[PDB]
Parts: structure tokens; sequence; C-alpha cells
């Protein structure tokens, strides 16, 4: 089997994708933030506290056949961003893009952080980090992707975030017209249940490359590229007026700026962004300060390929025996 299913820009800024996604049955169509950087399929529902939706779609288990109740299980989640959710668990039916999953957990919100309630567009996550994150408890649950990998004709999903555009997220096959060139494939650690890859360096603009081991994860749930310091230095002293702003949290620019491309090392082949995929605009409505879309990961304890460095690509999450990562130019 596989699945293809087109995901889309909440806003004008990419500040994340939603891709739709059927849940039980008949098929309730929740737009949910595919998340590589997590575990955990949690949606808005019918239990979620009703001060705490504003203008999300629910699932409401109810209302579906083929929902049954996970008796005692719960799950409590918190992301990098400091939001969180909460909730219960039902199994139902999810598809997406064509594929179907039966059994999957639904994790259902009850209570979720003012972040999720303020954002109408995304109705939840599913997550696709390894399934040794999955928060569920007293048994812990599958992600979507491990449910689905034995009947898929391969054991992979691919990544292709669109730059103020729609892009694509396919499960079970390698789409060869979505990319040029061809793809490298680079080594994958498990161990914190992360696509945790090695990066081979950088280069800022037309500036030469740096060879130098950079570890960190792909996270289409994670907007910006978070890199160690020096990197994110060396890249913004090449931008007049940058600088690093404590009271708006990170790198901000003149919004008048060109800025440059930053290239990223997989293996011996390079991934270019270009210089306007980092440009978050305006810090507030009407502000000539622009903010960064390269910030320091000091602080966070990981580097974080984010949506900024993954739409310049086209990415193979390889979920074979031994998972591997692939990257090509688009
Ligand atoms: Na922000």
């Amino acid at each position: 089997s596989t699945g293809s299913a087109t995901t889309t820009p909440i806003d004008s800024l990419d500040d994340a994708y939603i891709t739709p996604v059927q849940i039980g049955t008949p098929a309730q169509t929740l737009n949910l933030d595919f998340d590589t950087g997590s575990s955990d399929l949690w949606v808005f529902s019918s239990e979620t506290t009703a001060s705490e939706v504003d203008g999300q779609t629910i699932y409401t288990p109810s209302k579906s056949t083929t929902a049954k109740l996970l008796s005692g299980a719960t799950w409590s989640i918190s992301y990098g961003d400091g939001s969180s959710s909460s909730g219960d668990v039902y199994t139902d039916t999810v598809s997406v893009g064509g594929l179907t999953v039966t059994g999957q957990a639904v994790e259902s919100a009850k209570k979720v952080s003012s972040s999720f309630t303020e954002d109408s567009t995304i109705d939840g996550l599913l997550g696709l980090a390894f399934s040794t994150l999955n928060t569920v408890s007293p048994t812990q649950q599958k992600t979507f992707f491990d449910n689905a990998k034995a009947s898929l004709d391969s054991p992979v999903f691919t990544a292709d975030l669109g730059y103020h555009a729609p892009g694509t997220y396919n499960f079970g096959f390698i789409d060869t017209t979505a990319y040029t060139g061809s793809i490298t494939y680079t080594a994958v650690s498990t161990k914190q249940g992360f696509w945790e890859w090695t990066s081979t360096g950088y280069a800022v603009g037309s500036g030469t490359f740096k060879s130098t081991s950079i570890d960190g994860i792909a996270d289409t749930g994670t907007t910006l590229l978070y890199l160690p310091a020096t990197v994110v230095s060396a890249y913004w002293a090449q931008v007049s007026g940058a600088k690093s702003s404590s009271s708006v949290g990170g790198y901000v620019f003149p919004c008048s700026a060109t800025l440059p491309s930053f290239t990223f090392g997989v293996g011996s082949a390079r991934i270019v962004i270009p210089g306007d995929y980092i440009d978050f605009g305006p810090i507030s409505t009407g502000s000539s300060s622009c903010f960064g879309g390269i910030q320091s990961s000091a602080g966070i304890g990981i580097n974080i390929f984010g949506d900024v460095a993954l739409k310049a690509a086209f990415v193979v999450f390889n979920g074979a025996t031994t998972p591997t990562l692939g990257f090509a130019s688009k």
C-alpha cells in the first residue's frame, strides 16, 4: 500500500504545515500537524475543555462506529516550545492520503495549552518520530507510520515541504519526479527517539564550506533551523545590522536586508537554503525589525533541522530495520 497527502502552510510565514487526516467511520477529517519530532497522534475532541477550543475541528468518538475507548490509557506531552496537551485514548481507523490503519491510537485531548487554543488552523498533531517517545500510559502506543509500515510497499515516508506553497507527505514510496539529482542517505541514531543524524558542515552565502560535524534532528514540527551558536553567529555576521535580541528571543535583522543563503552538508552532498527562506518577517506588526529563521540551539540541548532546512530538500525518512535519512535537492 501507499498514501499521498498534500501539506499546506498554515500562514504566510510557513509557521507550520497541516495535512488532512480521516479519523473514524464515517470519516471525520481533521487538519493535523505532522511532526517528525514527536510520537503522539492527538486531536482536539468532544472531550476538550470547551474554553480551550477556539475554531478547531474536533474529533467526536461517540459519532464513530469504529471508535473504542482504550480503557485506562492516558497521555500527557510537553513540547520544546513550552506547549502541552493531555487526555485519554481511543482506537479508531485513521487514513492519510488513501493509506488506512485500523486500530490506531487516537489521543483525545481533555486539556491543551494556550498556544494550541490560539491556533485555530491546527486540529492536532500526528507524530512521526520513533514509537519509543509515545506518551500513552500504561501501555505505550505506536505511531501511524509504525502501524502502517508492514503494509507499505517500502518502509519509508517522505517530506516535501513547500516554501510559501503546498507540498506533499508520501508513505510507502519515493516519488522520483519530486527531486533533482540523487538522494544522499545518512546514518540515523534512534537512541533519543528522534530522526537524529550528523550534518557534515555548512557554508554562509557564497563562502567556503566549513567541514564540521553537527548532530541534530530532522523535525517537521519545528519551524526554524536551530544550530550551534558559533554557526549562527557566523551566518548573521554577514547581515548588516543583525543582532541577537534577548528582549525578542533571538536574532533579528533589518527588514530592508537581503539575506544570504545557508548551505548544510549531507555526507558529500550539499542542501542550499535560499536567503528568502530565512526571513520570518516583522517581529510585531509594522516593525522594521524582522525575525531570523536560523537561531541558536544553545539552551535547547539539541540542534534542530526544522522546516526552514527541510523545505529546501526532498527528505526520505527510511524506517527499514536500520533507519536512515535521505536528502535530495529539488
Ligand atoms: Na515567534
